[PDB]
């Protein structure tokens, strides 16, 4: 049929644009997913990937991951019981998160069903012709022809995908996607990789590993989690540490064979091997433009693989946009949904509006977590003559009493020391995640250090050490710390 | 003789001395009538918060929330024996008293480890406008420690509970005993609406003994007077869902011991209960009688607090006061602020006046709230369009959790007319840290589209309060519609 808008990937990025067109400017609109629920065999489907295999069910097995420390911790405030009797059930925890994630693929259902002039179709999208999407069977595009959908506007968001190094025994690892369907929780694991997931699934295994269990973090860097603020990388590696996770720097999987019961045999470029039950690669994730045809309208990639896209988010080709992790740009849920947003108020409001990726808040859902908003130092030290750092580092007192004594809570602000503008804040400790929302609209506000100090503390808090924050740590002048 | 002369060690009266002391090299005197926390006096060098207020209170109501974490991991797959359960008060007061020691010793530390700044023990009152006399008691008539000349005088005594003069008043407790009980109560009567009868509530209700129940009673009829409406009436749901008992439009005619220890309450509407404790959290008053404000005329209030200008400033020259015995706001942060801006005004030259509005505050209820400038009630009498954004949903956690009363309430109250913000206001886990940075927005003028185009942290609740574009309903001229015309 014929429709103003076909968005490829019903997703965060195209469920947002989608919507909006359709509710907010009457267009109307067909939006193409390869699946209705999450899980086996594509993994993401109908919500995207932060729905069926990213944000939401691995908060909840974070949150999962999070009470092996409050049973613990629990005993500082004179809490009492059999020790012994405690197991973590990760097929309870799964269950559970499958539930929730299939209870928000049923309401997207629904919305598409209650939502006049917005359509769901089934299958794999590509580019047939500029203004054509074929819809198919399979990935391949030999396969049957479902649906052909005539199209005013086209929106890539078909999202990213997981990363495998070619190396041999790859096919004896899994991704992200497999580790959120693991039937049992494995006794030993390696997570490959120093970013977000890697460090998140560490923590999440590290609870609910049976007795004797091991995980180990294995980075080829020296430092894990590049882009986040060196102070946090450092303090995160020692928390995690002190949990009894294994954190090997400077290592990186050479190759993979099977124990002949089995298990993963790992050896490290080092020369150092490992035996665990499960290796999930956390290296990288790429944006999924193969099964695209986009030589079919000759849409202009990046080697990467990525749709390269101006600021507003259009292609090289007029009529065909692409937000979301395809643009490669920044791989979170908000700002796929920002640039959705975005581009149908410019494209079908004529309301000009394009995304900012500066001062974008974030957050690790590590144990314990990191939340961060705008510059770290050593990026504003290049950009700014003058760049002062305000830290506060202490151990929180409920962690004296708690019995991890290693729980440091790390506040950092980073300024434009000519003016105190606030370029970077950047926290790691419980709460960090919730204190650094509106912190992000702070930033928004061009707040100065002195907007910070000058604001009354909410007392007693962690988030109160961003507003008692006098006097700068150390500077950097033309580039060059100075304690 | 001392530049500076401090009465009370407490949140307002440190800040001040440190700051006066560390920046300004002047000398100073600070004044309290003891050095750690407990009985005869409770408050002590560090001040109520401290030694019997925000410090020991949150330490105790984290443990309390450890009833809510054992049976919340359930639904995440944790399995153990809650039969062999058990909430040990011994510890945790054990705990709270040895951290709380170390902060009282960090104090001493500063004293020590800081030139012109020396603490003195003892009761101060005034002499003469220029004079401090530290007694050995609250007796005007006790033995005289010190006679202390002052360029500038600093009374920071902080407040006191208010124990209403019923019969039977003497088998009560102020929050002051409730941090050294020997032994948790299986039944307790916790009397107030505000944010300690609360908080205290939620602490007796985590670790009373099996067969135990927690009641709290309030005079009028909705708890947390001040706060936002919706949240006082989630908040009642939700420590009733966790078995607390709120009894609203009672309260207490007269306490009798029973023949075994226990207390018989007597209620106005002639209703009766047993309990092991009644803790009377009615009202803090300021701590003016010791200081002796007949004899060189400082003017307190219609209410009893030293009146203060906006610069902290008595009718007296030279005599300031600061915190809780102004009557006002009663928190730490706002005693740290007047007593920084004090110090920064009168020996620093660069006069400076407490900002008492926008400021963000919590109620470490189970769940918590965190809340900073106008309710809409208020909103609305002061400007002509009022416009309040509401989301109120049960985060997904607490879905599988199996705490589905906690629902997460977040309010923006603005100024309809230019979208300022005038008051947030939220309820659930993590509102007392969402509301810290929200005190920065409100001071740098935040309007509705600053949070709403700020870009959401996922998953989190505080991302909530940038998702919200669309009133649900407002005020026009005092009246509440759906609609604008
Ligand atoms: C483990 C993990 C954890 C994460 N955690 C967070 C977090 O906590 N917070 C956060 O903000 N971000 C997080 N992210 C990132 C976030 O999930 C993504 O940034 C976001 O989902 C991308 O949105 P999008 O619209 O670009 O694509 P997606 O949401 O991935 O949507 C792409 C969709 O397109 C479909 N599709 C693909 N190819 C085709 C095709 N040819 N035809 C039809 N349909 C197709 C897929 O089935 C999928 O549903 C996480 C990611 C991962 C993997
Ligand atoms: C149970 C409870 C919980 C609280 N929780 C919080 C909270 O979570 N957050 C928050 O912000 N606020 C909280 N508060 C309020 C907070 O404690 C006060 O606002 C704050 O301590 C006031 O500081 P101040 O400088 O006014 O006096 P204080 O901190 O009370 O210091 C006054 C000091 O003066 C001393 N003193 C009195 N008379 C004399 C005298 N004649 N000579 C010498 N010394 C004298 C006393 O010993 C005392 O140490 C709480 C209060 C209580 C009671
Ligand atoms: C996707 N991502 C990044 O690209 C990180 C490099 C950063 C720090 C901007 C990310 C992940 C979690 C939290 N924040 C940001
Ligand atoms: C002390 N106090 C009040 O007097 C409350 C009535 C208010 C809302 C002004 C308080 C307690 C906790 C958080 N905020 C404020
Ligand atoms: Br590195
Ligand atoms: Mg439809
Ligand atoms: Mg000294």
């Amino acid at each position: 049929k014929a429709f103003d808008l076909v968005v490829i990937g019903a997703g965060s990025g195209g469920l947002e644009a989608g919507w909006n067109a359709a509710t907010l400017y009457g267009k109307r609109v067909a939006v193409v997913d390869v699946q209705t629920s999450h899980g086996p065999p594509f993994y993401a489907a109908l919500g995207g990937t932060c729905v069926n295999v990213g944000c939401v069910p691995k908060k909840l097995m974070v949150t999962g991951a999070q009470y092996m420390d409050h049973l613990r911790e629990s005993a500082g405030f004179g809490w009492e019981f059999d020790g012994s009797s405690v197991k973590a059930n990760w097929k309870k925890l799964i269950a559970a998160k499958n539930e929730a994630v299939l209870d928000i693929n049923k309401s997207y259902e629904g919305m598409f069903n209650d939502t006049e002039g917005l359509d769901f179709f089934l299958g794999w999208g590509s580019l047939e012709s500029k203004n054509v999407v074929v819809v198919r069977e399979t990935a391949d595009p030999k396969s049957a022809v479902k649906e052909r959908l005539q199209a005013d506007h086209i929106l890539l968001a078909t999202g990213s995908w997981p990363q495998m190094p070619a190396i041999p025994g790859i096919e004896h690892c899994i991704s992200s996607n497999e580790a959120f369907y693991l039937p049992e929780p494995p006794r030993r694991v390696l997570t490959v990789g120093g970013g977000f997931i890697s460090v998140e699934f560490a923590g999440i295994f590290n609870a609910y590993k049976p007795p004797g269990g091991k995980v180990t973090l294995c980075y080829r860097n020296n430092l894990i989690l590049r882009g986040f603020d060196e102070t946090i990388r450092e303090e995160v590696t020692k928390q995690l540490t002190a949990n009894g996770i294994e954190i090997m720097t400077n290592e990186n999987p050479a190759k993979v064979s099977l124990n002949t019961d089995g298990s993963k045999h790992v050896t490290f470029e080092s020369g150092k091997t490992l035996d665990v039950d499960v290796v999930m690669m956390a290296i990288g994730r790429i944006p999924r433009t193969n099964d695209l045809q986009l030589g079919n309208v000759g849409v202009k990639l990046t080697p990467k693989g990525g749709v390269q896209v101006d600021e507003f988010s259009r292609t090289n080709v007029p009529n065909i946009y692409a937000i979301g992790d395809i643009t490669d740009r920044l791989m979170l849920t908000p700002v796929a949904i920002n640039e959705g947003a975005a581009l149908v108020d410019t494209v079908f409001g004529n309301k000009p509006r394009k995304t900012d990726h500066t001062r974008v808040a974030s957050a690790v859902f590590s144990i314990p977590p990191i939340g961060t908003c705008g510059l770290i130092e050593e990026v504003a030290a290049k950009e700014f003559e003058k760049v002062a750092v305000y830290m506060s580092s202490f151990t929180p007192l409920m962690h004296n009493i708690s019995g991890s004594k290693y729980k440091k809570f790390v506040a950092k602000i980073v300024t434009n020391h000519s003016d105190g503008t606030v370029l970077g804040v950047h926290l790691l400790g419980d709460g960090a995640p919730e204190i650094i929302q509106a912190v992000g609209v702070c930033l928004r506000l061009n707040a100065k250090i002195s907007d910070f100090y000058n604001t009354i503390g909410v007392h007693p808090t962690s988030a109160e050490e961003l507003c008692s924050m006098r006097t700068p740590s150390y500077y950097y002048v033309k580039g060059e710390k100075m304690e």
